[PDB]
């Protein structure tokens, strides 16, 4: 008999914890649905912030916080703490309960070292437990300010939208930090409205990376992109045929591959591990590669083409090279790399994005420059082609930020100028 | 309950013929891409030099009264009944035909009477069908056909697992186009490469003669990504049309995910037919006209074989005129299209990569013979891709493969020391 007690005896809470695992609801805790039919680009609603935490909101407290930070660095930068404290002191009791009951990864978290130190050093009256609660509500529910670099903004209804790597809704800031929410796609009444918790600088990357970016909200993303059978953002050059793409995919810590697009062969697990090592090596190299040294980026790109076929690392190298060539006035190769960028993004992330729209616009710029090196009279055909790209940019920006937005009117301006120069 | 007559039965049910060419073929071994599966000699090579007297006769009866099938088919059929031993004459007569019971055509009885041959009409007729539905065009000779025994046992696929090319003495060299395991089916395209990159409706039209509606992996795919129109709502995404049982539906737009109405679908089908008609009057000898048609076509199409055809016309026109700048753009669009709709190894794709290499090398050389390393490497990549595909299609030592690899190694030789 190896029983230490009767197995039917009631457990203690620690003993229960040994057997089972509670999972708290994925951030940000709620789903939001449209009540009506929406056409692409139409406004769903516009929301004013609960609070805009700016140094300008309380610079007394700001100087104090920055000086506390300079003496002993604090885990979250000062802005998060100005936001939290001003959320506990500046709003009404109701506004307060609106932010305290938003989603948080650790509801019962004890006050951190940082929190108690701020309370004692700045001598404030707010409860440490609520101070902690609020620092995480803004860590996991706010948006970065549009212009001011140490600024953040919280909204109430916006936090109700679940995450998706292929979001149904897009957004942009209005004039007084208004949050303008638009339909990114055609929607029917009752459809879910989702936004990307992850920035556009990572949305074009592969499933493993995006999942790493949203793990903080304590879920493994299973959105339509993230759960797709083929991760077409993670393609390696097949070593058998030398030209097709094999797309890798990681689930439960194990990586598998699609069959090569051309020769239909599957790589062995040993080849998969080999190319995962290559992948990590080039991810590391990307941090040392940039547009101020184009020869170096050319070296890295040449080496990377042997490893990658339609991969976000290769897209990043195309980006570096395009910006380097564009800055140097070399429209010829900038053109090639920009066309590869358009190919990649339209395969991997086809819905309207600022990245794609400005890919089309900047392709228009590059083509127009290259053409104008032959003289101002650019032939009709070329003009039309250039115009098409500008138009595409317009068409996407129209959906993302509206007819009269500065981006949209810029793209449309270039388009109509192109038409103006037509015979 | 009284028995039906045969016409009464035919009113109620529809019989499905064994689809041409009647058989399936499977590999007994694992195959690497590009490996030779086997090489087969022809049962017969029908060319004028096979029987010049018969040929001259044939010609003159054709010029008096035109034959429905050109003379070479009759040369093939007759010579199959006259010149082959009994063993091989039976292998030909055993081959798939659409109409086993078909009475002698009037062309057949005429040729029998005016050439004065002793062959049985009904066999003659049947042999015709055999050669029309089982033979290949000769590599060199116009008015030439070739018929093989084992090759005819491969079923058709628009995404074939096997590829082929002619060797010396009209040998049929069959290679694996993809990696295959023992027991996998060997298929070839009954459709020429001039149609393989087109949409499912068109390919099915091209194989209807073998009496089946193609349901290969491409034709049965939920989305026909060779038939993509420009979404009228968003102005930028693609909506892919699909036709089944005479009715056309559309995928949601790739960008705004709206579905077109049946009205919009019919409108864009009318546009599609109009541009298919215009293609017959559009070609590379009038580049301005093709530019007009392309400019109007971009408003209708997003990723469509008609747009690919216009890209092809413009690429060849600009290439012939030495305009590497515009040819570059259109060739890139061609590569995009083909690699999306027809990604497996093909001569079309391989030579798309090779000619992209040519165009970029020309364009670069307009700046001087010393082409920078980067550009060279990119150019080399294209050449290498061409090589890689032709290696699979026709072997390492084939003239095509050697040509692509030659351009590639030349590119590498021009690279600076550092
Ligand atoms: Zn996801
Ligand atoms: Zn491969
Ligand atoms: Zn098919
Ligand atoms: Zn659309």
């Amino acid at each position: 008999g190896s029983h230490m007690a009767n197995p039917l005896a009631p457990y203690t809470l620690p003993q229960i914890a040994t057997k089972v695992q509670v999972k708290h609801v994925p951030g940000k805790g709620r789903c939001l649905y449209t009540k009506h039919d929406l056409e692409p680009g139409s406004i769903i609603f516009v929301e004013t912030p609960v609070l805009v935490a700016i140094p300008s909101l309380d610079e007394e407290l700001w100087s104090v916080l920055t000086e506390i930070n300079d003496e002993e660095a604090l885990e979250l930068p000062p802005v998060w703490h100005l936001a939290a404290i001003c959320s506990l002191t500046m709003l009404d009791d109701e506004k307060k309960k609106i932010c305290l009951d938003k989603w948080v990864p650790d509801p019962d978290r004890a006050p951190s070292d940082d929190v108690l130190r701020v309370i004692n050093r700045a001598g404030l009256q707010v409860h440490p437990k609520l101070y902690e609660r609020m620092l995480m509500v803004w860590r996991y529910n706010s948006f970065g300010h549009h212009t001011e670099q140490h600024g953040l903004v919280l909204y109430n209804r916006i936090s109700m939208m679940a995450h998706s790597c292929r979001a149904t809704a897009c957004w942009h800031y209005g004039e007084d930090d208004a949050f303008i929410l638009r339909a990114r796609v055609k929607l029917q009444a009752g459809d879910e409205l989702t936004i990307s918790y992850i920035g556009d600088d990572d949305l074009f990357k592969s499933t493993n990376v995006r999942r790493e970016k949203v793990y903080g909200w304590l879920f493994t993303c299973q959105c339509v992109r993230c759960a797709a059978p083929v991760d077409n953002a993670r393609g390696f050059r097949c070593p058998l045929c030398g030209t097709g793409a094999m797309f890798f995919k990681t689930e439960d810590g194990e990586t598998t591959s699609s069959a090569c697009t051309i020769c239909q062969a599957f790589p062995t697990q040993e080849t998969i591990q080999e190319y995962l090592d290559f992948e990590q090596a080039y991810v590391d190299r990307l941090a040392e590669t940039d547009k101020s040294d184009v020869p170096d980026a050319e070296l890295v790109y040449n080496q990377a083409t042997r490893v990658f076929a339609q991969h976000w690392v290769l897209y990043q190298l195309h980006t570096i090279l395009f910006e380097g060539y564009r800055d140097a006035g070399n429209s010829e190769s900038a053109s090639f790399h920009q066309m590869e960028r358009i190919k990649y993004v339209s395969q991997v992330m086809p819905l309207a994005s600022y990245t794609l729209a400005w890919l089309y616009e900047e392709m228009g710029d590059t083509m127009l420059n290259k053409a104008e090196e032959s003289g101002p009279e650019v032939p009709a055909h070329k003009l039309n082609v250039i115009s098409r790209h500008f138009e595409d940019a317009y068409n996407l920006l129209y959906i993302l930020c509206g007819e009269d937005h500065d981006y949209t009117v810029a793209a449309g301006t270039k388009k109509t100028a192109c038409e103006e120069r037509l015979p």
